[PDB]
């Protein structure tokens, strides 16, 4: 099914302020986007309420790039909001993967790409990009929904670091491209606790077939929210931010993880 339908408000970004709009030549890249959009319905999502355009839900906070590395003042945020936002992505990617007849692969996941509401702690997804690309994907290779894999591990290691993928190396997107193909990954987190360390390592494994589907992801980030409480704090404090450079191939994490080796030693010991 397809709603139909507003008063015009000022531009946000390269779409206004929910609509977005056609540039007639996009008329046909328009309508393969909105079959597959009716089609979609999740909470983790974007929900979809002459001429051709669309009327999308605003997200007040923006993107979770913008949150994590846009204009300050930034907010400020822990291990819990990190780990959900995770899991709420890997929610929203499993349905599309779970999807008849054929799968439905995103294939651009990117923090530009989910919004977040309910004061930043609610993640949504919304249907340059070379730090977060599989390495068959831009050789040219039939890749396939475990491509979304290798995007949501670079994205996990990019919210418990706080950092930009691949901004060491910089430049036009074919060096970070020849480096992801050549075997470059993120630089190992401090202290990080192992379950993470072997979820984050597996996902961004060469061999596609070597990578978690998205229901194993799903279930072991549900399972790792008992050691992860305070998801449901909205985010309203300052963060005077400073970033030392990690030398020696390794960096420290932004979020602390202290609660949870005391959760963990609560149960296991
Ligand atoms: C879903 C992809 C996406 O984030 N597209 C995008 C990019 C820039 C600006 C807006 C926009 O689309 C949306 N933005 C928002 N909230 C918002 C507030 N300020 N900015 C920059 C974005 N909410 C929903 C959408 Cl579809």
């Amino acid at each position: 099914s397809l709603h139909m339908i507003i008063e015009v408000e000022e531009v946000v970004g390269r779409v206004c302020k929910a609509i977005k709009q056609i540039s007639e030549s996009e008329r046909k890249a328009f309508i393969v986007e909105l079959r597959q959009l009716s089609r979609v319905n999740h909470p983790n999502i974007v929900k979809l309420y002459n001429p051709v355009c669309l009327v999308m839900e605003y997200a007040e906070g923006g993107s979770l790039y913008n949150v994590l590395h846009g204009a300050e003042p930034l907010p400020y945020y822990t291990a819990a909001h990190a780990m959900s936002w995770c899991l709420q992505c890997s929610q929203g990617v499993a349905y599309l993967h779970s999807m008849q007849p054929k799968a439905l692969i995103h294939r651009d996941l990117k923090p530009p790409n989910l919004l977040l509401v309910a004061g930043g702690t609610v993640l949504k997804i919304c249907d340059g990009s070379a730090a977060w690309m599989a390495p068959e994907v831009f050789e040219g290779s039939n890749y396939s929904e475990k491509c979304d894999v290798f995007s949501w591990g670079i994205i996990l290691w990019e919210v418990i670091t706080r950092r930009k993928p691949f901004d060491e190396i910089g430049g036009p997107a074919f060096r970070i491209m020849w480096a992801v193909h050549n075997g470059t990954r993120p630089p190992l987190i401090k202290n990080l606790p192992k379950p993470i360390e072997s979820l984050m390592t597996r996902c961004w494994s060469k061999d596609p077939s070597q990578r978690p589907s998205m229901e194993e992801i799903v279930k072991i980030m549900t399972h790792l929210m008992r050691y992860f409480p305070g998801a449901d704090e909205p985010l309203q404090y300052p963060c005077q931010h400073s970033l030392p450079p990690g030398e020696d191939g390794r960096v420290e994490p932004y979020v602390d993880f202290a609660e949870f080796y005391r959760l963990w030693s609560v149960d296991h010991g």
